[PDB]
């Protein structure tokens, strides 16, 4: 959030376990969630784009509104995986103690599932975003609007990694299948969607 | 530039500046799996586990490293060359053969700059691929992100040598740069797939 980029490329490459994975596809997402907002913010006030206007207002209202929360997440990853950890390095000599810790891992894998999945869904959400300022956006900036999608894309399947580790370590298998089951819905669509939204836009820069 | 923070980025990227723009996005989604190949190699080297596979590591850190710095400089190199067409059609008959030619001069860089980034991001791809292989079993996913972040720049910054080979009179040049750019992304889309599918299975 208020970091370097270079600062965080150093930590991202760094042997620290944080920033990983989890912390990029947000980055990944965020990115995609700013490539919505400029076509929306270059298409805007365009008078030979006063027909979509109303439209892309309303896209740009959910796009900032994605980018915001998307940057959050950079940090929410942080929080979940020292969740997992903390439960995970928990004293083990008594029963007292075990058992306090299984519940605790459970308690911990389960927050660093649904954070991860909501990731998935907001990125998912761009996806819709950038279909519609690659169909309602300015020529001159088109590609953004191409960029827009396969980083949303990488955010998502980035994060759906991060769903399916911490998902496979549940007691509970009824939460997990619903988790997993969201997600496996999430991906089905996103897979033709990103082509489409990719190959549209190649289309319209030529 | 990567000088600036995450917020900072983001807030011009979202904005009506014409930068940051998709190519900036693009360098820094190769940076990012650079980056996470690059973690994958340090939480693996030093693990005694992992020692068969340390020397081999250890030549894929120093690559990574070199293309992180590289796509992390590629970040400003986006700005500058687009910054310089920008420049080239804002200018004002000797007044106006002065302006195609030097809009020529522009684009010819505004096509080769977003190219590297495109040769640099399918170099991130092959190392993302070794990770994926040899990499320590507790952090793989991020031999998957790595391959996902490297494939978007790939194609992100194929977007913006379409964009600029487009508006170019020379065509030998032109063909040239798609033929290699076309050449780059043949592969890009069979590694990305098999890469995420083995990170996939490992982690399941």
């Amino acid at each position: 959030g208020n970091e370097t980029i270079e600062t965080f490329l150093d930590g991202l490459a760094s042997s620290a376990p944080t920033p990983g994975g989890g912390g990029a596809a947000a980055i990944s997402g965020a990115m995609g969630a700013a490539l919505v907002s400029m076509v929306c913010n270059l298409t805007i006030g365009k008078k030979k784009y006063v027909e979509v206007e109303a439209d892309l207002k309303q896209v740009l209202e959910k796009s900032e509104g994605l980018r915001r929360t998307l940057t959050g997440m950079i940090a929410d990853d942080v929080e979940a995986f020292d969740a997992v950890m903390g439960a995970y390095g928990l004293p083990k000599n008594t029963d007292e103690e075990k058992a306090a810790r299984a519940a605790k891992i459970q308690e911990a894998l389960k927050t660093a599932t649904d954070v991860p999945l909501a990731c998935c869904r907001v990125c998912r959400e761009v996806i819709d975003l950038a279909e519609i300022v690659a169909e309602k956006g300015n020529l001159n900036v088109i590609s953004d609007a191409g960029v827009a999608v396969l980083s949303a894309y990488a955010g998502l399947r980035s994060a759906a990694l991060n769903v399916y580790v911490n998902a496979k370590g549940l007691d509970d298998r009824a939460f997990a299948e619903e988790r997993l089951k969201e997600l496996e819905g999430l991906l089905a669509e996103a897979g033709a969607l990103n082509e489409r939204i990719y190959e549209t836009v190649k289309s319209k820069v030529n």
